[PDB]
């Protein structure tokens, strides 16, 4: 076996592909998606080249998929040419694909062996790809706010339907392609006049192409207009059904002014007409269907049960315009619909379908001078004189009644990108090697070996794990090797003391309850220059006994650190069976700089190298012996109990009739190998000293001078008689009455000493003659 630098891997794919998107150069291509995920964004305005490089969207050496590589996009220009590489890939005789938008992804990662994902693209056009040139280009760009996702809002560039219909009749590239001269230009200017002012655009699609008249039917229904031929020229023309009448200049028709007969004189009880409309449109941003309700409260409040209608308005890109069309239809079809069939003499020979006129039959039918819209007209022959005019009650334009902007919740928290988080690092102890290192190779781990380990909190739920970047001595850049799982974290908030056992803390992480009774946790404090050293910094391993909700019961100084004190707002990390390291036997003194990078599924790893760092020194290793346990001391009189944190005085006499006081200290023997995975609490007794281990004693005077050092102490306790201590801690030397000496203790075996040491305090007092 070997590490991932040479092992079987999830397999890349190496070959690209070529996609034919659609006809006609477009103004710009904006965004490219893979598997319903926003992969790459960018405005391509012509034959150009780019590269998609965020493979992190799906995975890599730790997850599946992830697109990557250059992308050639050819816009099908009239004189377009493509790179020879595309033709070699496709091979043999090949064309230049002029006129069609063709994308060539030369990137070797089309997908991982898991079968390739599906793609999507986004584009728009206003002036590009016009056979014979563009027409009236300065009103084709119907921009309007069509956002999907309230905080994700952005306007979209809908096209003018007038230009849509002009293309439908002014290009040979599909359909009929009527010549420009035979199309009534001024009528399409008329259409644009109102289509642009009210901002009625469209984003229709014409896939799986059908009969042209049907598509024009769809567009006309969207705009609510009439395609027709001018009576005089014969050119094809467009009309819109709007409120373009002043109800004053209209000609008045009665029997004395041209009306011959009302062929439709009955009333069909038209009181129960449609009263509700369900409009369905398509938002390009969501790129899926949307719906709008519109209730005519007047009809619902009187007629009873509904008379509803679901109508299709796909291609309308926003809710405002969807509402406009819904209101238009509801007010047109619901408000007093009456059909007039009118027999007319040569009084309306100019009247053309869509015109407006006012009819009056007050003395026979008793209808009060109504305005009517002209529909079908049957022009007469040289005999028979009259013209039949089919006429319909007044229509309406767009206007504002409802406020139906659903304003979805921006995808309901879809963000899963990585971010920085709290982290902590330290040298791997012997317990870590015992727990994580198989016994087959645990032996032969010499004394010059060291292991790196650390823990960090998960910043986001979508985060999976964290990769470890290490830049050791001589290394160039933080190499990515080894990864770890986010262990449970706890924020100390009770300023616990040395002997504290009931740990009152907060910040109960999600995994903070996964530790079984007796687990082992490591405490720490803020680390920085000077605070990086672990000899003085409070780094204590505590064995958790039983959880009590927020508070947890654990032991102090279990495996490789004497118990210490802490302050509120600190950090507590459980490390039983958790951590992260590269499993590299880094030698002592080989200090390295590391940076832990979290990773997510769709967001990949955190910033490539922008994460913070922490300088870890290899001054210590796991080969050192364990320190003593149950460090206690007493004097000649008070010779019962005195902790290292509890100083004991050394007066000129222990008691009246007694010799000078002697400060006696005791300790318990512990065997690191014998202890193994068992984290015997510092309050626990002795477990047998390691073979050849000896205790170490160091004395620091009140002035900080290391007066003397002692070693080879195979015993469990030492004694400091007043006379003995007065030798180096000279009572006569120091000017102060009492001499507060600082006593430090530790253990050593095979030269090197323990990773930390205890600190006792003793006061030596002078005496008068």
């Amino acid at each position: 076996g070997s590490k991932s630098k040479k092992v079987t891997v999830g397999y890349k794919y190496y070959m690209g592909l070529f996609m034919g998107l659609f006809r006609g150069p477009v103004n710009e291509i904006t965004e490219i998606r893979v598997g319903d995920r926003t992969a790459w964004t960018g405005s391509i305005t012509g034959n150009t080249t780019i590269q998609i490089n965020k493979e992190s969207l799906f995975g890599g050496t730790k997850a599946e998929g992830g697109i990557d590589g250059p992308l050639e996009v050819y816009m099908g220009a009239p004189t377009q040419t493509v790179s020879q590489k595309l033709k070699n890939m496709l091979g043999g005789r090949q064309p230049e694909f002029r006129g069609v938008v063709t994308a060539y992804f030369d990137g070797l990662i089309c997908a991982m062996n898991p079968y390739p994902k599906q793609w999507k693209f986004k584009a728009r056009r206003s002036t590009a790809g016009w056979t014979g040139g563009v027409w009236y280009p300065e009103k084709c760009l119907v921009k309007m706010q069509g956002y999907d996702g309230q905080g994700n809002q952005h306007e979209i560039h809908a096209m003018n339907p007038a230009h849509i219909l002009y293309e439908c009749q002014s290009n040979y590239e599909w359909g009929r392609g009527l010549s420009r001269t035979l199309i009534d230009d001024t009528t399409f200017r008329l259409a644009a006049d109102t289509l642009f002012n009210e901002n009625f655009g469209l984003c229709i699609r014409w896939n799986r192409q059908d009969t042209l008249e049907s598509f024009m039917q769809l567009i006309l229904d969207h705009i609510g207009g009439a395609m027709y031929v001018s009576k005089v020229t014969g050119k094809l023309s467009l009309r819109l059904i709007r409120k373009d009448y002043d109800f004053d200049t209209l000609p008045i028709f009665d029997t004395d002014s041209g009306l011959l007969s009302i062929q439709e004189a009955t009333n069909a009880s038209p009181a129960n007409l449609v009263n509700e409309v369900v409009v369905t449109y398509h938002n390009p941003v969501m790129d899926e269907d949307q719906q709008v309700r519109s209730h005519n409260l007047a009809q619902i409040q009187n007629q009873g049960c509904l008379n509803s209608n679901t109508i299709e308005y796909l291609g309308i890109p926003t809710g405002k315009l969807a509402m406009q069309v819904a209101q238009r239809d509801l007010r047109a079809a619901s408000t007093n619909v009456r059909r007039f069939t009118v027999i007319c003499d040569r009084r309306a020979w100019n009247v053309q379908p869509g015109d407006v006129l006012k009819v009056r039959d007050p003395k026979q039918r008793g209808l009060t001078e109504v305005v009517i819209r002209v529909g079908t007209v049957e022009d007469g022959t040289l005999p028979d004189g009259k013209i039949k005019v089919v006429a319909l009650q007044d229509q309406f334009a767009f206007q504002l009644n409802t406020f139906n902007q659903v304003e979805p919740p921006a995808g309901y928290e879809p963000n899963l990108t990585p971010a920085i988080a709290r982290r902590i690092v330290y040298e791997m102890p012997y317990v870590d090697l015992v727990q994580q290192l198989p016994d087959g190779e645990l032996n032969a781990v010499g004394p010059n070996d060291a292991f790196i380990n650390s823990q960090a909190e998960k910043p986001t739920d979508m985060s999976a794990a964290y990769d470890m970047g290490i830049m050791a001595e001589g290394e160039s850049g933080f190499d990515v090797r080894g990864n770890g799982d986010f262990g449970a974290f706890g924020s100390l908030a009770s300023d616990i003391d040395y002997l504290s056992t009931q740990i009152v803390l907060s910040e109960m992480t999600d995994m903070w309850d996964d530790v079984q009774p007796g687990f082992v946790a490591r405490i720490a404090k803020p680390v920085l220059d000077g605070q990086r050293t672990q000899m003085e910094i409070a780094e204590e391993f505590v064995r958790i006994d039983a959880i009590n909700g927020n508070v947890i019961t654990v032991a102090r100084g279990v495996l490789d650190t004497i118990p210490f004190r802490h302050q509120k707002s600190e950090m507590l990390w459980v490390t039983t069976y958790d951590g992260g390291t590269d499993w590299q036997k880094y030698a002592g003194n080989e200090s390295i700089d590391i940076k832990i990078l979290p990773w997510t599924l769709g967001g990949g790893r955190f910033p490539i190298e922008d994460a913070p760092i922490d300088h870890l020194d290899m001054d210590f290793r796991q080969i050192r012996p364990y320190p003593p346990g149950n460090v206690q001391h007493y004097l000649a009189s008070t010779s019962t109990l005195q902790r290292w944190y509890v100083p004991s005085a050394l007066t000129y006499t222990a008691n009246a009739g007694e010799t000078p006081d002697t400060y006696t200290l005791t300790w318990a023997h512990r065997d690191r190998v014998l202890q193994g995975d068992k984290p015997v609490p510092h309050i626990d007794g002795d477990i047998g000293p390691e073979p050849g281990t000896s205790y170490t004693i160091r004395v620091y005077n009140q002035e900080g001078t290391l007066v003397r050092t002692e070693s080879g102490i195979n015993g469990t306790t030492w004694n400091w008689p007043y006379a003995t201590a007065a030798a180096d801690m000279n009572v006569e030397a120091s000017l102060f009455d009492p001499v507060l000496a600082t006593l430090r203790l530790t253990s050593a075996r095979n030269g090197r000493e323990s990773w930390e040491y205890y600190e006792m305090k003793v006061s030596v007092y002078k005496k008068p003659p």
